[PDB]
């Protein structure tokens, strides 16, 4: 177990990637505080991991809620080693042309409050614990932080904003707190969109994400959620990532290195090389 | 004159770089519409340029104001060839640790609404005109869209967000509208910050910041925008990001420039 | 005319993009020294531009030849304002698996000597003139300097190497000489490959470059050579590019911002927006 | 132990980071083959690890030597799961102006042959084994693959060239072999330079260089490579570039770190 004795706070950890990370982190011997708006899912996760996980109901948009999360983590586990600001919503790749004039202001505020302000508030709230533990922050970005067509303008802009948070916060929190980014690409989660665009009851598992990506990913297949948790384990292992700050790990199946006419260049290698 | 007959719409054009841009674009034979909140400075640019500039008083955060600018530019000039969303506000380089808890949510909204939303609204308002003209968008970014310590988390995130608008809108508006970013940096102008808030002068730290070893006048940053506005010269460019900041991203560890002693080394 | 009184030295200016740049620069009122191995093409270009262009026969791999070029430019025109190191050869996207063991060492040396060493030698040779004129260097890179599948390992590695030259030289030559990169994407030129791979008598005009790129470029069409000369004009205009050093202009039709399932996202905008 | 049963081939593994990597990989339950020119240090690592390491004396510039390493690793261990091309030489940060005209062509060949060609040959030699194992390549890059002043033009260009090998080989070897780069930086080891050639200690300039404010031991850079070698943890990653350099790319203008006074600010 790589993370014995470590304590993480994960925002958005009641489902999706956040939950997989909760499960993974605990299995690696970490204790985990989760901040999330789903009270139901938070309790299921507490009973799933008796004594190694504590859920706090709150909204990542509220600094006070974030502070409560940090307080609760401190109260239960005595420190915070790794903050993983992870809660997010999608825009379902709604193009600028397709954003209605009378909804765009509301949609902007929703997606940016959650995706960017929620990350700032998480760090703000945990800053005393992180300086104390000489800890780290690992932000969940996305391939939409680097390339287009992973989201419309709003989502792509929020995830690029998060890259800026990686950079600025690695600077500001240095030398005491390390700040890095994992940018995963394509995950069968329960990811929602803004109620403003009528997408708040729409989950990404309901989209054929895996099949759209089949001929877009050089690796050929969209990885399972468990397969995305390793990068975070890595950044959360103190002895393994000490030199890392300002690091951005593109963790998306090769989206930035796909070819022009096909995703991959080496379909024929096995036969070409005779086994 | 390289922009004869072209029409530009510039947000934040009543002062600073935006005003340098208006002036340069007018001198290149373009006709310019300007959306800015400052009535006095809009009038001031209007008298400067006669009928070659039109000012519209409004707020970049307002999609309606952005539509009025668009409509005004079309009424005045018949088309919009190049849109320069440029208005932005700074955060004074206020560190996260230094953002007061009772100020932070308001600061966030103010700087994102102006710096990111006002860019989104400009494009949205101008989209019919830009597609009709097979036009261009050129976003004013900043060094803070690429490296830290050019503002606080709020400003740095806003400018990274506009890099994201470059990339996404280049994709979405292709093949008809070209979308690119200029990332200015060596500057020295009163970039205002939010009412909810309130650093070392650039001159005081120049050799730690700019390999070019000097502080360009505002006039010297308008060329990149003219280039992107010039259809004959920038046709291949979409999704491009022009770091325009005196070499901030390629500065040395001990001093910005690596070649102070080249003249002595080469005897000249 | 934007470049009246300016003097440029362009390596590889006897054909392709280099020649278009020679033509463009002269039409903008510049004087141009060209270093190139084709004596024939260099004379055609001298007579094309009587008094505004001077050709020097030489090999970009030879520092001494490069120095002669610089000497000749000085002798004819009195200064050097802008160096454009531009000469290059392709590898025809020959995959690592397809590089024969007994040719790879030779192919490496050929492509790297021309593409990287030729650029270093150009700058070295012109360095006294450039410091004297407070001039600039503008390197011809390629989309292969940023993304794969624009060349095999060799070519892609040489063009990434050139990005490193932009950065390191902008640093080293600061504050007296500015150093920037233009990275064009897809040009109907006479571009050759290494004799080692049997491609030295193979030109890129012989490849259906334009048609392969039709559904890869967000802009929809591969631009003509003339349409790529503007970026260089821009960097060569002193009053327009003074703040620029370390700049990399991706100038390739949108290759880095193409979508997953299609190159462009806005085919339908005209009808969608009602004109 | 996270690498139980896996086989690594590491070039440049008899000393520095490469030797740290060998040791770490062996401690994680991997078996390692090493290509290095230094016979003495290969023997030294061989006695250190018993049959868990095999050394092959050879030159990374030689494709035949790289094939012999590959062949030796297969004979010893039956497969190759992860290839770490790591051998590289420095240029002492010799500026272009300072490269002697009678030395420059030879220096160029020496540093490119080792730093770029030896990486190409490693992959070429190991390609059948890596495709057979659905394996990984992890190139040692450097901060000089991303920012200036980490070496001269020759070293900086070589390391930028390996970023290009990351991208191209990730494309070419997909979907079977994953290709990624680690870009180490905070280090302090005798990185040798060419015979044709011949700067400030890192310690002397640390606060201008590393936001992490310390100089990690070599042991502290092996984790990233273990990660990429761990099939259960890094399956999504191809074409990835991990800046592993103490924050060199996110350093401040006046000082590397922006938060020296956070403990006082937050009272702890
Ligand atoms: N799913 C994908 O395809 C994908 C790809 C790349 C990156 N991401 C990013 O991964 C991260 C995790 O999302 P996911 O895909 O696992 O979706 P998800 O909905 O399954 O998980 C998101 C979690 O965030 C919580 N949450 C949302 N808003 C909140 C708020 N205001 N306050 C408190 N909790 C809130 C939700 O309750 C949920 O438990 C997000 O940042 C998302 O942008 C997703
Ligand atoms: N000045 C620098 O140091 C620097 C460096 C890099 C990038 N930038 C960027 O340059 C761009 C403009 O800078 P500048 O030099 O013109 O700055 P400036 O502050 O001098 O001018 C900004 C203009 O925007 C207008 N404006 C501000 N808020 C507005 C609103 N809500 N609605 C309408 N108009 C509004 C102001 O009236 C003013 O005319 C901004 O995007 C800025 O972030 C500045
Ligand atoms: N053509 C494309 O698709 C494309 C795309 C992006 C970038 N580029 C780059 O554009 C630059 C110009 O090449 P081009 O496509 O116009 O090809 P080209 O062959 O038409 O032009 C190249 C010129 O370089 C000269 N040259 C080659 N080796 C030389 C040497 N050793 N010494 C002196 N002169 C030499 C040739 O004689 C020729 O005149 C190169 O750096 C190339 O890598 C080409
Ligand atoms: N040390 C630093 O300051 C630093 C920083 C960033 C990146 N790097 C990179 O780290 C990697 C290795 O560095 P290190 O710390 O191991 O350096 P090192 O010089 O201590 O070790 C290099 C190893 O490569 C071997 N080697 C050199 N040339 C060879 C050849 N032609 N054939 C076979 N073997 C050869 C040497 O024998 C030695 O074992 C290199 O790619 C280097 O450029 C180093
Ligand atoms: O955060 C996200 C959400 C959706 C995608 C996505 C990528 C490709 C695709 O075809 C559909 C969705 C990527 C990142
Ligand atoms: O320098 C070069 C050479 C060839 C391409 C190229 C790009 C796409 C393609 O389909 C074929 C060739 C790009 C840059």
């Amino acid at each position: 177990m790589k993370l014995t004795g470590e304590v993480a706070l994960i925002t958005g950890g009641a489902s999706g990637l956040g939950r997989a990370l909760v499960d993974r982190f605990v299995a690696e011997g970490a204790r985990v505080a989760v901040l999330d708006k789903s009270a139901e899912r938070l309790r299921e996760l507490e009973v799933a991991h008796g004594g190694n996980a504590v859920g706090v109901v709150g909204d990542v948009r509220s600094l006070q809620d974030q502070k409560r999360a940090a307080e609760r983590c401190l109260a239960a586990f005595g420190k915070i080693d790794t903050l993983i600001p992870n809660a997010g919503i999608w825009d379902y790749s709604t193009a600028l042309a397709d954003l209605p004039e009378d909804k765009i202001d509301a949609a902007f505020d929703d997606i940016f409050h959650v995706n960017v302000k929620g990350y700032i508030h998480a760090v703000k709230a945990c800053l005393p614990a992180l300086v104390s533990s000489r800890g780290s922050v690992v932000f969940t970005i996305s391939n939409a932080g680097f390339y287009p067509n992973g989201g419309g303008p709003l989502y792509t802009a929020t995830k690029h904003a998060v890259v800026g948070l990686v950079r600025q916060m690695a600077f500001e929190l240095a030398p005491h707190v390390r700040v890095n980014g994992v940018a995963p690409g394509g995950m069968n989660t329960d990811l929602r969109g803004p109620s403003s665009l009528g997408l708040s009851e729409q989950s990404i598992s309901s989209v054929p994400l895996a099949d759209m990506l089949k001929s877009v990913l050089p690796i050929g297949r969209m990885p399972a959620l468990e397969e995305y948790t390793g990068a975070y384990v890595f950044f959360a292992t103190r002895g393994d990532s000490l030199p890392a700050t300002g690091a951005l790990l593109n963790y998306d199946g090769g989206m930035g290195v796909r070819g022009f006419l096909t995703a991959a260049g080496g379909a024929d290698l096995p036969e070409k090389l005779n086994i």
